[PDB]
């Protein structure tokens, strides 16, 4: 059941902004790692005295990692005179979340209609302002509301690349590397009680409930009208034999954030073999592979969708399969992208539901927690 | 003339130690950039509820890469009961250090006999002191006494394997990469004003001032008694028609602290070639090529110690050339590490002074400002 009764026009997930204390080294490991392409910068060198700002791309994925310069390069400046390409930007607020949260997620960024009215009709229904709508050299407007935690939800409208005040990037700075990385699928929040996480943001979005089908959390899919932008949010299920991951993030990260990014692509298989090379030099480590029982399973789970060759390359890979009721998904998760046990990545592939291919096909693997669970108790035998 | 006036018994460079906000995506960056192997690692998973830190090392070179956690997870200890294996470690101290300079080095670790003589003598003869002598599993005893800015000179000592509470990671995620840097050559900080910062560090160490031979600076140079610790000091030149970079340092990095790190390479040519490889897929930038008169200049002034092959190859990889009276130098340097324009690395090969090695062998390139000048001038024309 579909109501469509978002608030505002939503079209597609924009970009995700990550806030770090240095933007260089993170980009650059985040480049080589996930196979993305430096696209636009906002520096020193393009004039902006406050802020760092590495634009990478991979398909129509776009990863933002921004850090303050010191506020003494800008101490002259005021808000009408500023030279931020990004006029929600805060040294205080930057620093405090870094410190607080260590690297992590600032902003979801959504494209809608009008970021204008986007906003208004968002505090209009309960959302708690962030930064106020404006209009970049009048030509980009960008709003931002709180979601949860400091995560902020960003809503930018074009009048008709990436913001005023970025540059292009040199393209001998610009290797084009790509290891089929296409776009952002969802974006999941972790708090400690889900209720009112979903009361708050649902109130304010019109965002509807996406149909799902002893892991520790509870958790609820919130759709957009196409259901092409996929907010869930999870929180700890307490008192298990197996301390909740959720809570484990809750004290690491000093409360509610972003947990994971699921990012699509358009060749599963290609992805983790790229991905994979580069763990060690530079890149990502992948969560422990299941037991290879897991993989003798899975014949008779989704045997009339993957051949008995790709599903035994699902097994070099270490992927995980699941299935909804109208689509298959394949899945695999990296180990934390820093320091603190918080936020990670999830690649995925969705097989299934063509009309363009509908969003949350197959759904999002909450199968593969019994599945894993069994599989443990029968390699174990 | 070296007068061998060393307070205490120094040996090596020990370790280098960058503060950080992620050191994660720090040490993976270095470690793909400069062919560095991960070696140890003091965390969560080795019960450091404090500070991550990852060693990285090439030869004898090792990097430390450290960051703050919450203090959440260690506000129950104290500091007889804590779990940091670098005892010296405070979260205020890091924030701050890291909010102030952004990216950069907090400690220059030297090897030395006796650490608690070294830092009992050196306060004895004007050392501000950092924090004081701490013994180590009864195997190693470290102290940290003030160097220039927010940056400590810290001494190590064994009794007879980084640090006691290191774990040697699992060769599963230690790839052995190598680009041929084997050791650090010296390590140079920026200071205002440059008397009274060699006053004072020559004063509590016994270090003597190396013999040397409009560039924006004035230097001099510290050495231990063999020469092979090697610390200088530049202050800018103002006034001048271009401005100086020390003085750019300063201003961005707020103050006083370390320039660059120049890293000794066994083959100067496969290292800048690996590194050159890798300058746009997550590794570091090298400053712009000189005009290739420099290279139509230096059959004329070092013709005599590199074939016109190799001279040749200095001009693909952009190698700088100098020459003292007693020995010649390769160098080259990095665009800066990070977000700001401070922190570099500088690559270098030394040839000549056999006897071993003596320290210094060929000066440091100051040649290169007038010879790099003269060059400009004869390319316009
Ligand atoms: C659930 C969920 N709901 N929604 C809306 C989503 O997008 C998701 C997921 O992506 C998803 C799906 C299956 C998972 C996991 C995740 C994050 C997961 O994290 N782990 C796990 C790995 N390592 C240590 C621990 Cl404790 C747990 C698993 O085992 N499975 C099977
Ligand atoms: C000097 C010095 N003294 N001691 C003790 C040292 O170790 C050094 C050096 O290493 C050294 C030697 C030559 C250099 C530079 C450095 C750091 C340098 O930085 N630059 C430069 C590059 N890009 C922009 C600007 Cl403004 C300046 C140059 O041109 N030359 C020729
Ligand atoms: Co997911
Ligand atoms: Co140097």
């Amino acid at each position: 059941k579909n109501p469509k009764s978002d608030k505002f026009k939503v079209k597609r997930f924009h970009h995700i902004e990550f806030w770090c204390g240095d933007a260089t080294n993170v980009a650059r490991r985040f480049s080589w790692g996930l196979g993305m392409r430096f696209s636009a910068k906002s520096d020193l060198s393009t004039g902006n005295m406050v802020h760092a700002s590495y634009l990478l791309t991979s398909g129509d994925l776009r990863f933002l990692f921004t850090a303050p310069y010191s506020p003494s390069l800008s101490a002259g400046e005021i808000k009408p005179t500023t030279t931020a390409s990004i006029p929600s930007f805060d040294h205080g607020s930057c620093r405090s979340f870094f410190s607080s949260h260590g690297l992590g997620v600032r902003a979801v960024a959504i494209e809608v209609e009008d970021a204008e009215s986007a906003f208004s009709i968002s505090v209009a229904n309960g959302a708690i302002p962030s930064s106020p709508p404006i209009v970049l050299n009048e030509a980009v407007t960008i709003a931002e509301v709180k979601l949860y935690g400091d995560v902020v939800l960003r809503y930018v409208s074009y009048k008709a690349e990436f913001l005023p005040g970025f540059e292009r990037v040199e393209d001998a700075s610009s290797f084009p590397l790509d290891y089929g990385i296409r776009r952002l699928d969802h974006a999941v929040g972790n708090v400690p009680e889900l209720g009112p996480a979903l009361t708050y943001v649902a109130g304010f979005t019109g965002f509807h409930q996406f149909a799902e089908f002893e892991s520790g959390l509870n958790s609820a899919v919130l759709a957009s009208n196409d259901e092409m932008v996929l907010l869930p949010i999870n929180e700890p299920v307490h008192g298990t034999k197996r301390k909740s991951q959720i809570q484990t993030y809750l004290e690491h990260n000093e409360g509610a954030g972003l947990q994971h990014l699921a990012l699509m692509s358009e060749d599963i298989f290609r992805t983790l073999r790229e991905m994979r090379k580069r763990s060690s030099i530079g890149g990502f480590d992948f969560m422990p592979s299941p037991p290879p029982t897991y993989y003798q399973n899975l014949k008779k789970r989704v045997g009339d969708v993957l051949s008995d060759d790709q599903i035994k390359e699902c097994e070099e890979l270490g992927i995980l399969v699941d299935r909804d009721d109208q689509g298959t998904l394949l899945q695999i998760f990296t180990k934390p992208l820093g320091d603190r046990p918080t936020i990670f990545i999830e690649i995925i592939q969705r097989v299934g539901c063509m009309m363009y291919q509908s969003g949350g096909c197959g759904g999002f693997g909450k199968g593969n927690f019994s599945e894993l669970f069994k599989s443990i108790e029968e390699y174990e035998k």
